[PDB]
């Protein structure tokens, strides 16, 4: 069976579970049920399932080294397509509250969830916790004799923490640390003081790589009990920064891709974002240009954003894109390299995840 | 050492590891690591502690017959104590984000999170993410090798779920069911049809039961190494029953307490709650109170909130309310006396929280 076909079967068979589970546990009547099963679809499907078919294509390269009854490949299959499914769910957790926090309008080329009329944001937040609670109602279930269930739970866990840090980091990047303070309206900062190529790199790699690019490698391991094929500190050390690269170049397209082809108007330059766009042209500006750039960022005035993004473009970021660019493709290599020592199979499922990432 | 003294110093400890944590392994400065005590401290101190109290009371209560080394004693009791937190942060996840939800204005007296200053709903739906995040933080830290902790996070899990669950039951509760619908923006009811008892009873069972009374006594059992005392259905069902208790004395307290008193301005009556009083209400009325009721709930026109309340004084809701009252101590009465065959002490910690729910 082809991987993504087992893998959406396995959604339609999670969803059954959970929502027949409401109806026979949790005193549910059809109509909730329904709004349910149509959050659910809504919000978990339609993207590229990057993160949960990295979990189903870990464990397909262990099954090619690893002597198993049928059952037994079809059984690690059917776990690797629950924890992708459950990191999917993870995700959608985050994007349905970042969305109605940041007062999203698309995502993906349609409205937010909380957009929807007949949703709100009353009920919204509410299905975003659902949501990511489900999570745990399919791994206790799905996984409830396996051995690697405290490891999957501890370890999801973690990166469900890490994800919620990094949220902090990212909403408050604007904002000058000192004056952050519960009681006192903040303001934005005025120096840029804090919009440094490590401050960025905390925001990122909290926010996205550990759920990301962490979460699906080390679950396939897990559902795989292949974690003693890897040095954990390694692929740590990979996913970070793999996971940094997807994010330039997110921060890049927020800025410079026609709205049309990112499924979304992007306004992280209103948004006074931490962006690699911002940090790289701070580390090379002038004093003129970095006083323009002050005078014009985190502002809705479309003039403004005008004159932020024309000081982008002539500021040759592109230089300094490929210079990173070039520089992460060394040290994701040597990565790769170290990981031969104790799992050529694995190096290579990362090489799989690092061509995605570096082509898309 | 007094209970009280030893939960509050136990809040200190788990406190000062989660923001220590928070420096050694997620890089956190201190500033953020300040905004993070004083979101714990504002969101998770100054209630009673009815929840986490009566984890550490059913433990108690199992130390004065069983026997232990000192050592022994100390442990399980600051293991309840920690349960009991991990209780209070679920309950303060749950007010951060209802209260948003809600567009809620007070909470005891003082702001909600999101209305503080330097908050912001940004901030709050990702502060009460972090909230339920560090209960999942405290249980693998203290209970790491405990023969207890996967009994005790599959049920904190299940809890959470039925929570978030009856949330949905409760924001959907003037909403008739046929007419759900994410598309569709959602009409209030006309015809009351879904304001009956049963169905108030699934929203309290769901939203409130299950983490106020069924958590704290079943994780005292469960840091007691005590689940064999109980015959669990009987746990459940008084916990099911004194809930409810709890729910229909919160509803008419939300409209006839003095605001002062309640710490709130009550509007159940303009969201249109379903309330236990207008559940009772409706259950009573002639066709023409029935009438001036449906012309005047759910809206918020002073005069209107005025005539809903008038109709429930002289409804004679206090005989109801007599009735009712009388019927919950016969049955709480009789559920104690049941637990009393395999655990005096277990019921006689029940006749504690029914005690502390009745009298208040
Ligand atoms: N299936 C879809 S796309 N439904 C939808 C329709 C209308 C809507 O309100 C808007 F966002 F456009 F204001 C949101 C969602
Ligand atoms: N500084 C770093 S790299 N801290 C970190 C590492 C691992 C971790 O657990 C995980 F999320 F990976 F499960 C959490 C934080
Ligand atoms: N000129 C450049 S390339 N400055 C830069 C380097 C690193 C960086 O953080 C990272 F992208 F690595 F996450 C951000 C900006
Ligand atoms: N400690 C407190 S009570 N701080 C606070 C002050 C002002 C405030 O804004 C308001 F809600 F009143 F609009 C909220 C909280
Ligand atoms: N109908 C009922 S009473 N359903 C139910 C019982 C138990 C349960 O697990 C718990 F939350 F208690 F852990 C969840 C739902
Ligand atoms: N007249 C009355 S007392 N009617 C009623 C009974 C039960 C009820 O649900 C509960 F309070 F039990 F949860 C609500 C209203
Ligand atoms: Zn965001
Ligand atoms: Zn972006
Ligand atoms: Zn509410
Ligand atoms: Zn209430």
């Amino acid at each position: 069976m082809a991987s993504m076909e087992r893998f959406l079967s396995v959604y339609d068979e999670v969803q059954a579970f959970l929502l027949d589970q409401l109806q026979s546990k949790y005193e549910i009547d059809p109509n909730r049920a329904r709004y349910l099963r149509i959050m659910m679809d809504t919000t978990c499907l339609g993207g590229k399932y990057f993160r949960g078919m990295t979990v189903v294509n870990v464990a397909e390269g262990f099954l090619a080294v690893t002597q198993h009854d049928e059952a037994t490949k079809e059984r690690i299959l059917h776990d690797a397509c629950v924890g992708g499914w459950m990191i999917e769910f993870l995700q959608a957790h985050y994007l349905v509250e970042d969305d109605i926090m940041d007062g999203s309008v698309m995502r993906r080329g349609k409205p937010c969830w909380y957009r929807f009329p007949g949703v709100t944001t009353q009920c919204a937040i509410n299905d975003g916790i659902i949501l990511k609670s489900w999570t745990q109602i399919m791994a206790w279930h799905y996984f409830a004799d396996r051995p690697f269930l405290k490891d999957l739970l501890c370890l999801f866990q973690k990166v469900d923490y890490a994800t919620a840090v990094g949220q902090m980091y990212d909403v408050t990047s604007m904002c000058d640390s000192n004056k952050l303070d519960p009681e006192v309206a903040q303001p934005m900062t005025t120096d840029f003081a804090e919009f440094t190529p490590a401050i960025y790199k905390r925001i990122v790699k909290y926010k996205t790589t550990f759920y990301t690019y962490l979460l699906p490698l080390v679950m396939g391991l897990l559902v795989s009990e292949a974690a003693a094929s890897v040095e954990m500190n390694l692929v740590e050390r990979v996913a970070h920064l793999i996971g940094e690269y997807f994010q330039v170049q997110d921060d890049v397209m927020d800025c410079f891709t026609p709205p049309e082809q990112l499924g979304k108007v992007g306004t992280d330059i209103e948004d006074a974002k931490c962006s690699w766009l911002a940090v790289t042209f701070l580390g090379k500006a002038n004093a003129a240009q970095v006083a323009e750039f002050k005078a014009n960022y985190g502002e809705k005035d479309p003039a403004k954003v005008a004159v932020v993004k024309r000081l982008y473009s002539k500021a040759n970021l592109q230089a300094d894109f490929a210079a990173y660019e070039a520089e992460v493709v060394r040290e994701v290599e040597s990565l790769i390299e170290q990981l031969k020592v104790k799992s050529p199979t694995f190096a290579e499922s990362v090489a799989v995840v690092w061509e995605k990432t570096h082509k898309r």
